[PDB]
């Protein structure tokens, strides 16, 4: 459903690997919304259809970069 995950989006540092995620997310059934900030580490995604995929995290390693949550609360 929409179903938006906000996390760090960990090893990051060059090349077209940060908006290369989100362009490879807008294939997944349940992608609603995609942003990335490629200063300031975060990624934002609703991308979950009928269910959350571990494809969620596959489209990170994808780009030599590891999920994370950004947290204190």
């Amino acid at each position: 459903m929409a179903q938006t995950i906000n996390l760090q989006l960990e090893g990051m540092r060059c090349a077209a690997c940060a908006s290369s995620i989100e362009r490879a997310i807008a294939k997944v059934p349940g992608v609603q919304s995609c942003q990335v900030n490629f200063a300031l580490e975060q990624a934002v995604v609703s991308y979950h259809g009928e269910t959350t995929p571990q494809i969620l995290t596959d489209a990170v390693e994808r780009a030599g970069y590891h999920a994370r949550v950004l947290k204190q609360q």
